[PDB]
């Protein structure tokens, strides 16, 4: 029993973190096989921030302009290329600690673990979710660029996020490991702003199912709802639309608990209307939206 | 910017987790140098657990009754003995992945990372506090016994917790790595209950400082207070007493933010007496008490553990 925001064990990623230095700029790189991946803005100078021409900046660099340090050891860079917003440095050593891995681009609502790193050394691990507005609510200080987000399903590490920047509201933006940004953001210091964020409805419902599995029923009610009436209500609270995909995804949790998905939607509608009236659900006084249906089944059962 | 509940990187501990089987019971062990540590209740049938005589039960086991697997390699157990509530299995090979480590016993209010494991395989990591009532609010399913809690200082892993049991309220009880229980619990299937818990005041204050550092300031006010006045309020709200050592420990955060501790206590007093009035602090509608002052400084300073 219990229910915690749980990260994946970080060891397989720890063995891949390196330091990348270019000029006066140092950030983190991810070393897999004989390639080190890092944000391409490592090659920017203080004059390049607003409108960098990365192709022009990169053609001026030699392999030996990139200093890559793995623990106490310099790696030799023997080649470089840019893919979208990530730099791929070929090095003359395959990482002996390379796990089974893949690169996966995730959708809003998906969760993943973040290994926060500074100067190529891991600092901490925490759990995040891709918000509907394509930002993440992380904990990142200067020097954290190049820290990565990942899942570990069955000893295979799926890398899904690399950290590039902090937006003025204090939330964070980055790319997949093919260097494509999540959301409308760009690696320039021109004014950009996240969209208004919304609550991840399918995740709140999953977490309510978690509460029932762990023995709490106080928030249920005798009512049901149509899917369309639910969405009409929930969007007035800045909740994401719930789709038939989401209803299908919640099938397993509905079968385990005996509570139909649209009945749980009626409970959520009432909670939005009433608040919690001094009670808690799984130890929270707010509705939690950073647990996916998959997360709940893996942690509970 | 940002503030998250954050665990230490778990890699150094993952390389120490093994699977320990005795009879029909499989659980987790911690493999350090040439010894595997695990809960002594691994040797009990469900009959035994009602009223175990552990010395008696262990007499009948040979080394070969202890099946230990490190990944896909079996380890050869060559000796066995108990220390308090932990079983120590001497094996024929030192763990080549043994980190620099120490066994430490933590105080209530202190935090640590838990590496939750099943069948010797790490499955998740999360951050816990030792509660005033000596339980932890963990997340554990059957098979998680022997999972461990730890902190990292430099390159040194300080092991402080080994999981033994779940209490009826769904919270968790365990030992230090020398087998001494945290709290008034015994490793036996008998009636046991968590005592009434209290809130860790110094940690709430730490978290309010974290909030201010992150720009969440609506709860600040013009007032200050005294230790004696505040502690009367804390007692009334089932908060732990604030001592002078607590105030000293928060000294750095007081100097950095410009909010004296008793200045911040006046904020906390008003929050206790009046609630949050529909507002949140660092995204929470509850007052969070599982970040220590050290946690807040570290996360707001980027300390690392390569
Ligand atoms: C010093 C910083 O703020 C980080 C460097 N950086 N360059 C770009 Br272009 C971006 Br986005 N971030
Ligand atoms: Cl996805
Ligand atoms: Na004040």
């Amino acid at each position: 029993s219990g229910f915690r925001k749980m990260a994946f064990p970080s060891g397989k990623v720890e063995g891949c973190m390196v330091q990348v230095t270019c000029g006066t700029t140092t950030l983190n790189g991810l070393w897999l096989d004989d390639v080190v991946y890092c944000p391409r803005h490592v090659i920017c100078t203080s004059e390049d921030m607003l409108n960098p021409n990365y192709e022009d900046l990169l053609i001026r660099k030699s392999n030996h302009n990139f200093l890559v340090q793995a623990g106490n050891v310099q790696l030799r860079v023997i080649g470089h290329s840019m893919q979208n917003c990530v730099l791929k440095l070929k090095v003359d050593t395959a990482n002996p600690k390379t796990p089974k891995y893949k690169f996966v681009r995730i959708q809003p609502g998906q969760t993943f673990s973040v290994l926060a790193c500074y100067n190529g050394s891991p600092s901490g691990v925490y759990q995040c979710a891709m918000r509907p507005n394509f930002t993440i609510k992380g904990s990142f200080l200067n020097g954290s660029c190049g820290s990565v987000g990942f899942n570990i399903d069955y000893d295979c590490v799926s890398f899904c996020y690399m950290h590039h920047m902090e937006l003025p509201t204090g939330v964070h933006a980055g790319t997949d490991l093919e260097g494509n940004f999540y959301g409308p953001f760009v690696d320039r210091q021109t004014a950009q702003a996240a969209g208004t964020d919304t609550t991840i409805t399918v995740n709140v419902l999953a977490w309510l199912y978690a509460a029932v599995i762990n023995g709490d029923r106080w928030f249920l009610n005798r009512f049901t709802t149509t899917l369309n009436d639910f969405n009409l209500v929930a969007m007035k609270y800045n909740y994401e639309p719930l789709t038939q995909d989401h209803v299908d995804i919640l099938g397993p949790l509905s079968a385990q608990t005996g509570i139909a998905v649209l009945d749980m939607c009626a409970s959520l509608k009432e909670l939005l209307q009433n608040g919690m009236n001094g009670r808690t659900i799984l130890g929270s006084a707010l509705l939690e939206d950073e647990f996916t249906p998959f997360d709940v089944v893996r942690q509970c059962s």
